[PDB]
């Protein structure tokens, strides 16, 4: 349909969604199921979107939608308004809560505990992965690491996420075992996100990841892509306790 389930031992409390570029009313470049408020949309056009989500995904409250800088705090979603939603993942453990992040490239990860009680998104682009968005994201959970799941969403695949030393040398300060994950491509790199990601999870214990064969690149009917169109939409991964 318009949206991803992730294929995962999903525990019966969670659901989860994944969207698309299909199903939406905005216009090329942002055609068509645009999420994103801050690219340049007709922001009626991203308010029908954002509807249009929340209907094909059965939502049961809309999503808290994040103030998203490419950091590392994560919001605990203890209930609407917030202060500040300045964060670029969120935690619940609130029945019928919607945990929302917003991407093109950079990579969703969706998380919950084998208790089907507590769930997370994080949105991991190259500066928030390195600077531990993930590490934070597990280390707001109660349960402990062996017992949290993670799906890593549709992102950037290495064959197409080119970057140069801003991102190398960035990396390899905080864990030099990223070196694997950067592959030499004439002057450039090309950049493994999602074995970057299974590094972090795995130095904070969390063993149990699905996911992680989309290319938001190269899957241009499915996906929107900052590196691929620069001007674009986004699409966006959900959790929520059922
Ligand atoms: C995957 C990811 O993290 N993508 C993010 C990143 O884009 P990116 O595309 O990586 O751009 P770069 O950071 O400016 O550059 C990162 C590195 O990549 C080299 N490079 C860039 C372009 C190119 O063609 N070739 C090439 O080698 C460049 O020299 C630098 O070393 O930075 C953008 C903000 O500037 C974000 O909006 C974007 O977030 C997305 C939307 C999201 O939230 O989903």
């Amino acid at each position: 349909s318009k949206l991803i389930v992730p294929q995962w031992p999903q525990p019966k409390g969670v659901a989860a969604c994944s969207s698309t570029r299909i199903g939406g009313v905005s216009l090329p470049p942002y055609d068509s199921l645009n999420l994103g408020a801050h690219c340049g949309d007709n922001p009626d056009h991203v308010e029908e979107n954002r509807k249009r989500l929340f209907a094909a995904g059965n939502l049961p409250s809309k999503p808290v939608w994040l103030e998203q800088v490419h950091g590392k705090d994560v919001l605990k979603l203890t209930g609407e308004p917030y202060a500040s939603k300045r964060a670029d993942a969120s935690y619940s453990n609130t029945p019928g809560t919607v945990c929302a992040v917003m991407t093109a490239d950079a990579l969703p990860v969706l998380f919950c505990n084998r208790a089907g009680t507590e769930v997370a998104a994080a949105h991991a682009g190259w500066r928030g992965l390195c600077a531990g968005v993930l590490e934070e994201t597990v280390s707001c959970f109660a349960d402990n690491p062996e017992n949290i799941l993670a799906w890593l969403g549709p992102a950037i695949g290495p064959r197409a996420f080119e970057v140069g030393g801003e991102v190398r040398e960035a990396f390899m300060a905080v864990d030099a075992k990223a070196s694997a994950a950067f592959i030499q491509h004439g002057d450039k790199y090309l950049a493994d996100i999602y074995q970057l990601a299974r590094q972090r999870l795995a130095n904070v214990g969390v063993e149990q990841i699905f996911g992680g064969d989309r290319c938001t690149y190269t899957e241009n009917e499915t996906f929107f892509s900052y590196r691929r169109d620069k001007t674009t939409g986004r699409m966006a991964s959900f959790i929520w306790l059922i």
